[PDB]
């Protein structure tokens, strides 16, 4: 393992030390993502690779439905479905302007939530819920945690897709300089996560990310019977 750029701004360097605490992680992280979209440094909202994922889910989904945004960011995906006739609820740890112009545009066709994923509260509200690039931020410890509940959120026949940073070979976990961790998935670890998680793949695409020299992993399942 060697460090990489991992996108346009940002060198990523394999974990050597003890990895900070979940609690302690979990501010890391929200401090990490408010300083880069307050910057503009959010590069992944305008990367074309970014698209595919939502009309993947889509996809599996085939009707408007009622669907989860975890970790969305600016709305470019809560936007995509929304233009389907879907219901969305988008929620982020960092609250950007763009949900404003979104609220005005869908009324309550859109519900925004500025929490971690793990204080949604429900089961079995979602037929269908994007991960577009927020689980590989985890921390390893609280990957289990987080799948369960976008599990539990779903509904009986619910799917999920999920788009992660593609490995070139086994899979590392790095950490950029602002010490958020980044974790790249082969197809069959993100599969075995899934399946430990209770899912059941039932879809995956490499998605090219041609500017960064570098492919998403875009993966669907359904919940495991
Ligand atoms: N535990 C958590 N709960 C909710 N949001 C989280 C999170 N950990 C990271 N995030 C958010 O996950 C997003 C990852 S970047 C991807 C943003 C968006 N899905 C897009 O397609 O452009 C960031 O907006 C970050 O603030």
């Amino acid at each position: 393992a060697e460090p990489h750029y991992i996108d346009a701004q940002r060198a990523i360097a394999p974990v050597d030390a003890p990895l900070a605490a979940p609690h302690e992680y979990a501010a890391v992280l929200r401090s990490d993502f408010v300083s880069s979209y307050h910057d503009g440094r959010d590069v992944w909202t305008d990367e074309a690779a970014m698209r595919p994922a939502s009309a993947i889910l889509h996809a599996h989904l085939g009707r408007p439905a009622v669907v989860l945004d975890a970790g969305a960011g600016r709305g470019r995906d809560t936007a995509y479905f929304l233009e389907q006739g879907h219901r969305v609820t988008a929620v982020d740890l960092v609250e950007p302007p763009e949900w404003a112009p979104l609220a005005q545009r869908w009324g309550e066709r859109v519900r925004f939530v500025a929490c971690p994923v793990s204080e949604l509260d429900g089961e079995a509200r979602f037929d269908g819920a994007l991960d577009n690039g927020c689980l590989h931020h985890q921390h390893p410890d609280a990957y289990g945690t987080y799948l369960a509940r976008i599990h539990a959120l779903l509904r009986p026949d619910g799917r999920f897709t999920i788009s992660v940073f593609e490995s070139d070979g086994p899979g590392r976990l790095y950490a950029n300089h602002a010490q958020r961790l980044y974790r790249e998935f082969t197809e069959p670890e993100l599969a075995e996560l899934l399946r430990a998680a209770h899912f059941t793949p039932v879809d995956s695409q490499r998605v090219p990310r041609p500017k960064a020299g570098l492919h998403y992993l875009v993966m669907t399942a359904r919940k495991t019977d």
